[PDB]
């Protein structure tokens, strides 16, 4: 390609090309306003068209790196407002790319994006592509890792949105619904990012390989390994920054996945008779499709055969993979990471047995190794379901809370109180579900949520045993956190009145910010007295919800709060004892 800006622009055309790269530059500069964002974008736009009417003319045979970070380093007010980043462009290509990458901050903290109806309508009937451009820039800021297709995709939905409920109750559930899909999204991806970072390509096609043998079943393992190998390359572009080259490479995918479709999956049909940003999506969200009646014994191949240690010597990478593609396939009920945790276990066994005077004799057994790690979170989903049906949601989330601080004790509040309270939405979203989708449910949707606890951790480290956890194995980490208990090295946090002091404040509060109050006196509790029971800080917990309720209740409430409260607190940690 002579001009690879005037090539991403002619393939993506004009309204995604100018999208993704205000996308891009949101993320990787999070604290500017709009304005400086849109002139950039527009500028860079310019730019391309120039270069698509001209490829030969100067500078449009530079590299897309250079030219966005040439642009990024010409943003006014740099030093003062990204201190970082005024570093990273003093560099060259690639240095400056990979100091940018290192340096985007997965804890922006921003205000929440509340919904205005009235207010977003009119800015939306008076100008919509400043609107719409305004919600990927909202958005971008806030999750500097998202998938940058994916937010054009939901950006679209925020339109009909606003399109069909302007002409206010229409809008707030639509916006509630798009804002937990946009978290779950975002979640996912992180993953992907995450998992690229700390483990590797291996690690992250191993992955693919697992979920997408699950999904399509009926491909053979020639067409997996090839949309594993593309759709690697997708994500490794994305996570990145190179979000044209992703964009452009995931709607390649997208094409062959649907001229191929017969061979691939039944369930795709659906995806397939779709405009380009809506197909990719169905796909990447689509159902698994039906077992195959042809699925082979296999057995013979990877316990019984008598050269199997001569197969994982010669072609090793291939062996292994055709055994992740084949228990895969099988297993729809187990989750990616009990799927990726036998594969390493079947590995361990063939490298253990070879070593020995007979191996047939050893590695013969190697099915039999898979059951009790298939029963550790079968067991683990049931006995959280079960919890999670008795006392529900609130009271699950509040027992996490109390698991997890215990845990790790160093880990700041807001961290313990987010993370429980989305480990307890788990239960939520999994627990109704078909029995045989708990599991996966359960499980890939946790691993989101300690992804998410070691991102934080890399920023704000505080915790040995956290760290060994995030950075030790990807597959291990969920069974690596359950197996920790009580940091019996901590020193407890010392007594502050006032962390569990409650004011007439808490009363004019939506439901959920209640809660989180709550939540947080109860983390709190956990810290000073962590070896007190659940069952004590259930109780405690029970009775500051019993004076919160009153003293809300009452015709002078801060008087309630200022007369009951000092007893309250002296008193329960008699309880916590
Ligand atoms: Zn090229
Ligand atoms: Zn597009
Ligand atoms: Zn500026
Ligand atoms: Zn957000
Ligand atoms: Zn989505
Ligand atoms: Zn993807
Ligand atoms: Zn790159
Ligand atoms: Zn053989
Ligand atoms: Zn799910
Ligand atoms: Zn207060
Ligand atoms: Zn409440």
């Amino acid at each position: 390609h002579k001009s690879e800006i005037a090539h991403r622009f002619n393939d993506l055309g004009e309204k995604h090309f100018k999208g993704l790269v205000l996308v891009a530059f949101s993320q990787y500069l999070q604290q500017c306003p709009f304005e400086d964002h849109v002139k950039l974008v527009n500028e860079v736009t310019e730019f391309a068209k120039k270069c698509a009417a001209d490829e030969s003319a100067e500078n449009c045979d530079k590299s897309l790196h250079t030219l966005f970070g040439d642009k990024l380093c010409t943003v006014a007010t740099l030093r003062a407002t990204y201190g970082e980043l005024a570093d990273c462009c003093e560099k060259q290509e690639p240095e400056r790319n990979e100091c940018f990458l290192t340096h985007k901050d997965d804890h922006p903290n921003l205000p929440k994006l509340k919904p205005e109806p009235d207010a977003q309508c009119a800015a939306f009937q008076e100008d919509p592509d400043k609107f719409l451009g305004k919600y990927l820039y909202e958005v971008a800021r806030r999750h500097p890792y998202f998938y940058g297709p994916e937010l054009l995709f939901h950006a679209e939905e925020y339109k009909a949105d606003f399109t069909e409920c302007c002409p206010l109750a229409c809008l707030i559930p639509k916006l509630d619904a798009l804002k937990e899909r946009i978290l779950l999204s975002s979640a996912k991806e992180r993953l992907k990012c995450s998992s690229f970072q700390n483990f590797g390509e291996r690690a992250v096609k191993a992955w693919s390989v697992a979920r997408l043998s699950q999904k399509f079943p009926k491909a053979d393992f020639a067409e997996v390994s090839k949309i594993v190998t593309d759709l690697t390359k997708v994500h490794k572009e994305c996570c990145h920054g190179d979000l044209l080259e992703c964009a452009d490479d995931r709607a390649d995918l997208a094409k062959y996945i649907c001229e191929h479709q017969d061979s691939i999956s039944g369930k795709l049909k659906a995806c397939c008779d779709k405009p380009l940003l809506q197909k990719s999506h169905c796909i990447a969200e689509v159902k698994e499709d039906d077992l195959p009646s042809d699925l082979p014994a296999l057995a013979a191949d990877f316990a019984e055969d008598k050269e199997i240690c001569k197969h994982y010597k010669d072609a090793k990478d291939v062996f292994l993979g055709t055994f992740l593609y084949e228990y895969s396939r099988r297993h729809p009920d187990y989750s990616v990471s009990l799927l990726l945790r036998i594969a390493k276990t079947y590995e361990a066994t063939l490298e253990k047995c070879c070593a020995e005077a007979d191996p047939p004799a050893c590695y013969r057994t190697v099915f039999d190794q898979f059951t009790p790690l298939v029963e550790e979170p079968k067991s683990l989903v049931k006995k959280n379901c079960d919890l999670f049906e008795e006392v529900g949601e609130y009271d699950f989330q509040n027992a996490l809370i109390v698991r997890y601080t215990k845990k790790a004790p160093q880990v700041s509040t807001p961290t313990l109180v987010e993370i429980g309270r989305t480990l307890g939405k788990v239960g939520s979203r999994c627990c109704k579900l078909p029995e045989s989708e708990r599991l996966p449910c359960s499980e890939n949707h946790l691993a989101l949520a300690l992804n998410r606890l070691c991102v934080l951790h890399e920023k704000t480290p505080v915790s040995e045993k956290i760290t060994k956890c995030c950075t030790d194995s990807l597959a291990e980490r969920r069974p690596c956190f359950s197996a920790l208990e009580l940091d019996e090295g901590y020193v407890p946090k010392e007594f502050k009145a006032e962390t569990f002091t409650f004011h007439a404040d808490i009363c004019t509060l939506p439901e959920d910010e209640k809660q989180i109050k709550k939540q947080s006196a109860l983390a709190e509790l956990v810290k000073h007295k962590p070896k007190a029971t659940k069952e004590q800080l259930k109780t405690v917990l029970g009775n500051f919800s019993a004076f919160v309720a009153k003293c809300c209740g009452a015709e002078d409430k801060e008087a309630c709060f200022a007369e009951e409260g000092p007893k309250l607190v002296a008193s329960s940690q008699l309880a916590l004892a």
